[PDB]
């Protein structure tokens, strides 16, 4: 028994901004993933915009790389690697095995690998 479903929650991402993992709201859509802004640790100085889609990750053009020992106060840690010229790499993080094995495997999913045809 098998079951497809749209891959949506919360997620962890470096901020040098801080330097501290904040929470943020997640959800792939299609081949894309989108992150809100901080939904409690919100460090609004002056209240700006925020809106919704802080970010989104094409996707088609990153790379995945499994972070041992993980990164900053972290031991599990993923980082995504640019492929358009001399963009910037971004760390993600998770509290569990099973959350980094689940978020991680679909952003793989759709970097680690393409079926195009």
């Amino acid at each position: 028994k098998k079951d497809e479903h749209k891959q949506q929650g919360e997620l962890y991402m470096w901020d040098s901004i801080d330097q501290k993992w904040t929470r943020h709201y997640c959800a792939i859509a299609d081949a894309k993933l989108s992150f809100s802004d901080d939904i409690e640790q919100t460090m609004e100085e002056d209240n700006p915009l925020g809106s919704l889609c802080r970010g989104i990750l094409d996707l088609n053009t990153y790379n995945v790389v499994k972070a041992p020992q993980g990164k900053n106060q972290k031991s599990f840690v993923f980082i995504l690697e640019p492929k358009q010229q001399g963009d910037p790499p971004v760390e993600f993080a998770t509290d569990r095995v099973e959350e980094l094995f689940e978020w991680f495997q679909s952003i793989r999913e759709i970097t680690w690998k393409i079926d195009t045809k």
